[PDB]
């Protein structure tokens, strides 16, 4: 059964609620982004209207085979009527095609559902500037002050400099980057651009990338592994055994691997600056874990909420334990008392 924090009161609408069967009273199912925990349940057999971005809709059609007739793509930053309710989709600064949704209720209440997001001050000059929001359904993934990590731009800087130095010292080094979902494409695209290479990958990942509307993508990626010095592999293969096996397959073209695992936050962020990060190394293989996040830091989250000044907050992440729920409620009250709303 569909949980309460996935229902929009006063509407026929749910958000990211495809794993509960036919939801009672639901006339339209919104999908914030194409990540498996959010789409869990969609297939070619689904027969109700799905509302989403153009990019999410490309992925539903090509990867999940959902039929065209049930896919409703909406433009961003544009007031749209859905089943007699005004809605707007806003860029969530998460993975490609990810959106936040503003719902203008018939009774005058305004709700923002962030989906998954990385809060940014640029959001303060979107269409959110123009009016009051009563209820916020908030991505609370990192809602605790211990969760710190650098900007995406600093992380990319580290990766580009690290790769370029390694391959200039040794023109026979291969670079490998892990992935298990869409998002974080900048990591492998930036490294391949500095090295003057396309990114090589499986047919299945190339297909996913071709759905994402990235400018000049045919110039940046390929399924010919032999012509590429930056390869993508599944995240589960980014370990000493998997990388050794991969290097065997390359037929003596290379004698060293430098590999990156983009993660979210890790406890090594409590101690080490991005500048100081070092790899794990065994023989001719080194692995860097790099903290490239597509979710808000605590500080980013707090700045957004204190600017928005919502009347009520409903968390959508870490909702399963009394300890988590109590912790999040304490921070929301601190934020409200400090800023005076
Ligand atoms: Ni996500």
């Amino acid at each position: 059964t569909c949980p309460f924090y996935k229902k929009i009161p006063g509407t026929g609408f749910t958000v990211d609620a495809f794993q509960y069967g036919v939801v009672e009273g639901c006339t339209a199912y919104f999908l914030t982004h194409f990540h498996s925990d959010h789409y869990a349940g969609l297939s070619k057999h689904f027969t109700f209207p799905v509302y989403c971005s153009e990019i999410t809709g490309n992925l539903l059609k090509n990867k999940l085979h959902v039929q065209e007739q049930y896919i409703h793509p909406l433009p961003l930053d544009t007031e749209c009527i859905v089943n007699g309710v005004k809605v707007v989709l806003l860029d969530a600064n998460h993975c490609p095609g990810a959106v936040m949704i503003l719902f203008y209720l018939p009774n005058g209440t305004v709700i923002l559902h962030t989906g998954d997001f990385r809060a940014d001050p640029s959001m303060e000059r979107s269409l959110l500037a123009d009016q009051k929001v009563h209820m916020l359904y908030l991505d609370t993934t990192y809602c605790s002050p211990e969760y710190t990590f650098p900007s995406q731009q600093e992380v990319i800087r580290f990766a580009i400099n690290t790769a370029f130095e390694a391959v200039t010292l040794n023109p026979h080094a291969l670079v490998v980057c892990g992935t298990y979902s869409i998002g974080k494409e900048k990591v492998f695209l930036a490294i391949a651009d500095v090295l003057g290479s396309k990114v090589g990958m499986s047919q299945e990942k190339y297909k996913t990338l071709q759905c994402l509307n990235i400018p000049e993508i045919n110039s940046l990626i390929t399924t010919d592994m032999c012509s590429s010095l930056v390869h993508l592999l599944p995240m589960m293969q980014i370990n000493f055994k998997g990388l050794q096996s991969h290097l065997k397959k390359c037929g003596g073209k290379y004698n060293q691997i430098l590999a990156f695992r983009p993660t979210g936050w890790t406890h090594s962020n409590k101690f080490t600056r991005i500048a100081d990060v070092i790899p794990q190394t065994k023989g001719n293989i080194s692995i860097y874990g790099i903290p490239y996040s597509e979710h808000s830091s605590y500080l980013e989250m707090k700045r957004f909420v204190q600017w928005l000044k919502p009347q009520k907050i409903i968390p959508t992440v870490n909702v399963g334990t009394w300890k988590s729920r109590s912790t999040m409620e304490k921070y929301f009250r601190e934020w409200k008392l400090e800023a005076g709303y």
